[PDB]
């Protein structure tokens, strides 16, 4: 099964992220239908171990809430093209990984559910996600999922600063780029709602 790819649509809603991570929030609602239908997920060495080596170029350096993570911990990478899918309680920690692969400013997360079938796509790189992921869809019938828990970050420098800010938190829910888009997000709603 191919599928084409060059003229893609714009950013509807696959590519908004309610809540720029409620969406992995989302997923835990095809755990559920998962529970029957159970396609795959676990797969050889959960671990794969990841290192920075992301773009991190984009803004002239980087902001300070990012130093406000203390050193994330380990880096995140999942990839998964079917209805219902073992991810429950992963897609929640997603969050936590996410604040690592956050620092290279071109994290890539898109959320797609449809009748047919779900489908998400998670990584540290940005790019070069966006071409896996037209890439996966294409599948139409893979699961993979990677998470450590024993690693080091994506960020690949370990502020280690261990201080929380009143902005610091304000500037997260701005945007990592650039403010006005959150709130678009946010009037989505995601999780049983779905706009």
């Amino acid at each position: 099964a191919d599928t084409p790819g060059e003229a893609t649509p714009p950013p509807r809603k696959k590519k908004d992220i309610r809540d720029y991570n409620d969406a992995d929030m989302a997923r835990l609602l095809e755990q559920w239908e998962k529970d029957d239908d159970i396609e795959e997920g676990d797969l050889p060495e959960h671990k794969r171990p990841s290192a920075p080596i992301d773009f991190s170029k984009l803004d002239p350096g980087k902001p300070e809430s990012i130093l406000k993570m203390t050193k994330k911990g380990k880096t995140l990478m999942m990839f998964v093209t079917v209805s219902g899918n073992p991810t429950e309680k992963e897609t929640e920690e997603i969050t936590s990984l996410w604040q690592g692969s956050l620092f290279n400013a071109n994290y890539d997360v898109q959320r797609f559910i449809v009748g047919s079938d779900r489908a998400i796509f998670m990584l540290r790189d940005g790019s070069y996600a966006w071409e896996i992921k037209d890439f996966l869809v294409s599948q139409d019938r893979c699961a993979e999922v990677t998470l450590e828990g024993q690693m080091y970050p994506g960020k690949g420098g370990g502020s280690k600063e261990k201080n929380k800010t009143k902005p610091e938190k304000a500037k997260k829910k701005e945007g990592d780029p650039k403010p006005r888009a959150s709130k678009e997000d946010n009037r989505a709603g995601s999780r049983r709602e779905d706009l």
